């Protein structure tokens, strides 16, 4: 691939992300003063564990649906075989969400945009997974220190998804070629914008993998306590990705 092709890939990736970003960045910023009162925080802490898990699983499922659309609009993704499309989304969708979440994180007060207002870590105490929540808040805090532009988030999350090392890929070489083109696009954009210094500050890949593992572990603990809640009230796309059909139809329906 030549230079003009790399720059066209940069614009293509940034456009696909803008169309699928779900929450507009300026909308997230304009709401930073809108914070839950102590009474509203107490209301969240008084909710039952299973109610809070269901609500968070619903919110996560909705965000994942936008990551699926990002993948479908991503250059070269729909060219891969269906097995590899599903392998990449199963391993990478949650990792993309984890990176995207930093846009709704306010590092000044350590609050996140959740259900219409900003609140701190204590909002989620009823989940009974404080270590996982604290890890996600720290991860978003680390990403916030990099001051990602929207274009940088686009290119970085494309690479999080297009990972040729995922186990189960049938056409590993094809994914390797697409990953390399995306890496050139990412690094070309950082060089042109004088932002190559962020490369050494990006999180290790085992970090994203560690957070997803924690998520699956806490889910299996909750599912053991409330199996009927998961069966009856968790989104089916959520169960397909994280518990132990939907992705196929999302990819086919376009
Ligand atoms: C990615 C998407 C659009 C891109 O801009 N976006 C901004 C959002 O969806 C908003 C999420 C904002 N939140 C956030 C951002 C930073 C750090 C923490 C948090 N939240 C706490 C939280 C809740 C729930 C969970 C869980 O659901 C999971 F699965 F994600 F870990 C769990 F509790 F079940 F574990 C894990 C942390 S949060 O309130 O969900
Ligand atoms: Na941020």
């Amino acid at each position: 691939a030549s230079l003009t092709e790399i720059e066209h890939l940069v614009q293509s990736v940034c456009k696909s992300y803008r169309e699928t970003c779900q929450l507009r960045l300026e909308d997230l910023l304009r709401q930073r003063s809108n914070i839950f009162s102590r009474e509203e925080v107490t209301g969240y802490q008084r909710k039952s564990m299973w109610e809070m898990w269901e609500r968070c699983a619903h919110h996560l499922t909705e965000a994942i649906q936008y990551v699926v659309e990002f993948a479908k609009r991503l250059s070269g993704f729909m060219e891969l075989c269906q097995n590899d499309q599903i392998v990449l989304l199963k391993a990478g969708a949650m990792e993309v969400v984890l990176v995207r979440m930093c846009r709704a994180y306010n590092a000044d007060n350590r609050t996140v945009f959740f259900e219409g207002k900003y609140g701190g870590m204590e909002l989620f105490r009823a989940l009974g997974c404080s270590e996982l929540i604290s890890s996600i808040f720290d991860f978003s805090h680390s990403l916030s220190a990099l001051h990602f532009s929207e274009d940088e988030i686009a290119l970085y999350t494309a690479l999080v998804l297009i990972n040729a090392h995922r186990p189960g890929l049938q056409e590993k070489r094809k994914v390797e070629q697409l990953q390399y083109n995306l890496e050139l696009a990412f690094h070309h954009h950082l060089c042109k914008t004088h932002r190559q210094s962020i490369l050494a500050k990006l999180p290790p890949k085992g970090k994203l993998r560690s957070l997803c593992s924690q998520h699956v572990e806490r889910l299996q603990i909750f599912q053991h306590l409330h199996p009927i809640v998961v069966q009856a009230a968790f989104p089916p796309l959520y169960k397909e990705l994280f518990s132990g059909k939907i992705l196929h139809r999302l990819l086919q329906d376009s």
